[PDB]
């Protein structure tokens, strides 16, 4: 395959083109987790995970957010966020532009792989919600929303360092059985009820379910379907008045959340019942239905739960992400010539 440097072969039933430095690639799985791979650069002189972005310029939004990705994640370098250490093109030029490829640090494991093969303790489970809030509350003073945080989107090293991997950035790849996998058990109900003017505070709902599942080593609101979804969030959380109704759903989902009986909100202590009080009481801060309620990531990290780690010193915030570029309409060529230069630039 042309291309001075630059090495074929067939992962995944796809055809991968990575420089020299790139050793023994390793798919990671099959179709959803099966565009990321294992390898150890040889330039760098550490492993490294590699993700080949499927299909970046199929069409303008594949192209926007392929810019976005890159963009985000160089703007947002933060300790308890996944960083690139590479960019990489096979292209000779931007006629060959096609395919663009992502190198950051191997950390080898998610949420799931955790909660899996632990048990975890309350001590445990302090220091990783810690370093998620930390991540979380540097990407919200940017301005930026994940808005489907889960598990598999926090990377967990050996050292239980904690990275967060995207930024809700989810495009041109498989999304057959890939997204039929993508599940719904820890999206905020008013997402979940397609209100169209949510904030920062949908991710923190996330955290909430995320840190239930440390805690109890199983899913809070494992919903089979998008009814069973809500019904389970509101059997906890208890059902909305009107007024908050009014303003976490569309006029269309109401209906969803009306034709169910009225229920009260259950007493957290019993839910999480041997749970240390202070988990429970941030919990209770969090799976709020009112998103104006729910703390913030920064308010978060100041609860007594976290005073073990908590240093307001080192818990930067984030200068504003600047969006002047992705205001102004361009073509697909242009997103191109933008995205090749991005790639061009890095180190
Ligand atoms: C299914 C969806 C939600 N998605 C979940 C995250 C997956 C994922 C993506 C990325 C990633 C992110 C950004 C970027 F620029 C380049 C890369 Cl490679 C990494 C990992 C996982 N892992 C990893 C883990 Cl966490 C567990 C096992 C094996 C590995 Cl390689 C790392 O170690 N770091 C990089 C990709 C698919
Ligand atoms: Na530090």
């Amino acid at each position: 395959g042309p291309r001075a440097g630059f090495y074929r072969q067939e992962l995944n039933k796809t055809v991968w083109e990575v420089p020299q430095r790139l050793q023994g690639l390793r798919p990671v799985g099959s179709g959803a987790y099966g565009s990321v791979c294992s390898a150890y650069d040889a330039r760098l002189r550490q492993k490294v995970a590699v993700k080949k972005l499927s299909r970046p310029f199929q069409s303008l939004i594949h192209a926007r957010r392929t810019y976005r990705e890159l963009r985000l994640l160089k703007h947002l370098k933060h300790e308890n966020v996944i960083g690139l250490l590479d960019v990489f093109t096979p292209a000779t030029s931007i006629e060959d532009f096609s395919e663009v490829y992502l190198v950051t640090t191997l950390m080898g494991a998610d949420l799931n792989n955790i909660v899996k093969c632990q048990a975890l303790s309350d001590e445990h489970v302090q220091f990783l919600v810690y370093q998620l809030l930390r991540g979380l509350k540097y990407i919200h003073s940017a301005g930026i929303i994940h808005r489907d945080l889960k598990p598999s989107n926090v990377a967990v090293n050996e050292d239980s360092e904690l990275r967060i991997l995207d930024f809700g950035l989810a495009r041109q790849a498989d999304e057959e059985m890939t997204g039929y996998v993508a599940t719904r058990w820890y999206r905020a109900p008013e997402i979940m009820l397609n209100w169209m003017h949510y904030n920062q505070t949908v991710d923190i709902w996330s955290v909430g379910c995320i840190m239930a599942e440390l805690l109890q080593g199983k899913a809070l609101f494992p919903g089979s379907d998008y009814i069973d979804q809500l019904k389970r969030i509101m059997e906890v959380v208890g059902t909305p008045s009107p007024e908050v109704l009014a303003k976490i759903s569309s006029e269309h989902a109401r209906t969803y959340i009306q034709s169910l009986p009225p229920m009260p909100q259950k007493d957290l202590s019993s839910i999480f019942r041997g749970a240390n009080p202070l988990a429970i009481d941030l919990l209770g801060r969090m799976l709020v239905l009112d998103s104006d309620q729910r703390v913030s990531a920064a308010e978060a990290l100041a609860h007594a739960y976290f005073s073990q780690y908590h240093d307001p010193e080192d818990e930067p915030e984030a200068e504003p992400y600047d969006e002047s570029v992705e205001a102004k309409e361009r073509t697909l060529e242009e997103w191109k010539e933008l995205t090749y230069q991005e790639v061009l630039s890095f180190k």
